[PDB]
């Protein structure tokens, strides 16, 4: 049976399957679930992810409900043998890692300003406090890109899918003038042919906020090519 | 050379790294890292972890800075062929799911809430509005154990050792009464040898989080 994607595109970690579902050409069933309109409170829904988030996978018997596993075993089973997910132990770790630090750390700090957005308003955001937990996440990602050309190491790997596309969220907000690398890095993301898999959700993602949150996101911070 | 470990037991990912070492007989370095005292802000551990977080694994020139990463990592290399870390793959995919929701889910509503203790100090946190963030991870997890007897099947995993010390770190502030699966897991739990690794840095977190906090967990 094909892998079913519960999605809002909106959400990062859903771009992130998306920008690997293209990247491989697997065929997988859509399930829009509307996060702003609640949709993930449904009781079906929840029945099936408690957490209520997206994405959540199905495929056959498997539930998966966290985007860097639905990563993993898509590369499992559609990328066997690949260097997405290297099949040497410790570069496998590495980008284990690199997926670990976007969940615990990266999207963490963005979720936490996004969601201030939505539940206060922008105005009344301490956004001095998260420029500061958001840069500092600048800072750490120019650090991983100071050693090699990508996340986990020289070539592309799941840790550059997940990561690219929190770190273009972020971006909408804050601008990347003082990290080169991350420039660099993030200007080549672009022109792969998965990143057209990040652009529509971001943009959704980014007017959906502006409305919700009554502000308007700095036009020059986003990083385009 | 063997793994290096720098911790802190205060820290509930460091436990379970901590009790899959006790549990697979692992020989480690341990190196102290003050969490308290901000010594993961010194140069030379940021250098080596920039997320300035505990628990960090050297294990030769591999540098792991995730809890969850470090007990794959070790099961894989010292428990292969074992069933904490299983060979199915879809058994692992559902291991490896339940650890993401410790990271995602648990840890991230038990570290807000501790978090807002050291900040703010006991008396002025919402205590409401943390016990629905985290009674709602006990609704969770009482659901994840309705047809098995542990978090992600009928054998303990690298799940069951992620989630218990968070777990018992949440129990510091919120008792399991309401939740029967949920309470007989970690008594089940709190029978296991290597369950004693959790015991002395509970503990510590405890008496630190009170006298940092100026107040005392009902508990
Ligand atoms: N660690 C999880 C994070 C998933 C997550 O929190 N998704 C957000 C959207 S970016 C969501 O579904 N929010 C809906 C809700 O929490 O009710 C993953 O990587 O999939
Ligand atoms: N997702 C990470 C979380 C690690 C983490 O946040 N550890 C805390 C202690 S519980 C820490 O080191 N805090 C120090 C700091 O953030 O400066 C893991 O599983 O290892």
């Amino acid at each position: 049976p094909k892998p079913i994607l519960y999605y809002d595109e909106r959400s990062p970690p859903v771009r992130s399957c998306l920008m690997l579902i293209k990247l491989l050409d697997i065929d997988v069933e859509l399930r829009f679930v509307n996060l702003f309109k609640g949709e993930q409170f449904q009781k079906d829904f929840l029945a099936l992810n408690p957490q209520h988030s997206v994405p959540t996978l199905v495929h056959g018997d498997l539930v998966l409900t966290d985007s860097h596993a639905i990563l993993i075993h898509l590369a499992e089973k559609f990328d066997e043998g690949g260097s997405l997910w290297p099949q040497e132990h410790a570069e496998r770790m590495k980008v284990l890692n690199l997926l670990l630090f976007e969940c615990s750390f990266l999207f963490r700090r963005d979720s936490d300003f996004m969601s201030a957005i939505v539940r206060q308003g922008f105005a009344n955001v301490d956004v001095a406090h998260h420029e500061r937990k958001l840069t500092e996440a600048y800072i750490i990602m120019e650090r991983y890109l100071e050693n090699s050309d990508f996340m986990a190491g020289p070539q592309l790997t799941l840790a550059d899918l997940s990561i690219v596309t929190t770190l273009s969220t972020v971006n909408l907000m804050f601008p990347l003038s003082q990290f080169p690398r991350l420039r660099r890095w993030f200007t080549a993301m672009q022109q792969l042919d998965a990143y057209e898999a990040n652009c529509s959700g971001l943009e959704k993602l980014r007017q959906t906020m502006e409305s919700v949150g009554s502000f308007q996101f700095p036009s020059s911070s986003a990083v385009v090519t």
